[PDB]
């Protein structure tokens, strides 16, 4: 209760000033607190506390309690890496212009699947069913005394906005990723690809959800380096590296962040970021 009081407490800076509208984002420089004023601002700045009338305190204590169930013990996937997830979320909706694409609940249920996909993940050594879990984790927070972030919602609203949620976090299982891009990059393709079609829409979030959830591989050289550190710590801590990352962003990467400039211009950042970091691995790879 005492993180709470601060965080309940302070004031909470533009998006401008907290930089979170830019696909170049990095956290490293952050605190604890100051990621979780960064997430307000998100929610505010989406217009999704004023729309689902939010309490200020009831959003505080959710963003402490998801934080909570991240395990700081684990070199990547922690809250760090959560909260990366959903600034490249924010970043997409605002400055990559996807906003306009989605509705308000679409739009709610995504910035809480970012923030939650991985939620209480033990590190990638220890082990969609693990996705499951994540959900599950989510839910549980979801529907705790005091972090009903989701009580402004009609009833029907809200079956609606669990199921995005879970299909998006579901999605971040890169086996479902690989299984159903090709239905994306085809549409694509033929020019074909239409966001008023259901099926294309959920397949669209889908897609959004893993872009963001690799966001890492886009990011400035030096942050990219670094993250990558964070990475290869949990995979074999917990000289092929620069390999590894160019087969990487090959097989899973440039094809998404193609698909999704095509989609909306203004993602081209993360286009852009993800071929010069593959020319700095490329290169170390010899
Ligand atoms: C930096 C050390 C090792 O990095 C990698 C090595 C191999 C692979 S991979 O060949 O595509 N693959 C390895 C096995 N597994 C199912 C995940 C995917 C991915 C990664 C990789 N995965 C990820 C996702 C955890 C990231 C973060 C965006 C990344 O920078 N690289
Ligand atoms: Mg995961
Ligand atoms: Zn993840």
């Amino acid at each position: 209760t005492r993180e709470l009081q601060s965080l309940a407490a302070a004031v909470v800076p533009s998006a401008q000033t907290l930089k979170i509208t830019d696909f170049s984002f990095s956290d490293f420089e952050l605190s604890d607190l100051e990621t979780a004023l960064c997430t307000i601002r998100m929610f505010t700045d989406l217009n999704l506390v004023q729309n689902f009338q939010m309490k200020h305190e009831v959003l505080c204590r959710w963003i402490l309690s998801v934080k909570k169930n991240y395990r700081k013990n684990v070199a990547y996937h922690n809250w760090r890496h959560a909260f990366n997830t959903a600034q490249c979320m924010f970043a997409a909706l605002k400055a990559g212009k996807i906003q306009n694409k989605l509705t308000d609940l679409e739009i709610l249920a995504l910035l809480i699947a970012a923030l939650s996909h991985d939620l209480d993940h033990r590190g990638v050594n220890n082990s969609s069913i693990m996705e499951h879990h994540h959900f599950d984790q989510c839910l549980m927070i979801l529907n705790s005394p005091g972090n009903q972030i989701l009580s402004g919602l009609s009833i029907e609203e809200y079956k609606t906005t669990l199921k995005i949620i879970k299909q998006a976090i579901l999605a971040t299982d890169l086996a479902l990723y690989i299984k159903r891009r090709g239905e994306f990059f085809e549409l694509i393709r033929k020019n074909q690809f239409n966001l008023e079609d259901p099926h294309q829409k959920e397949l669209f979030l889908a897609m959004l959800m893993t872009a963001c959830d690799l966001s890492a591989i886009t990011k400035p050289w030096p942050i990219q380096q670094r993250i990558a550190e964070l990475v290869a710590t949990e995979f074999f801590d917990q000289n092929k590296i620069p390999s590894m990352q160019v087969g990487f962003i090959d097989a899973i990467c440039l094809q998404l962040y193609e698909a999704l400039t095509h989609v909306s211009e203004d993602c081209f950042p993360l286009l852009d970021g993800c071929r010069k970091n593959r020319q700095k691995w490329q290169a170390l790879a010899e």
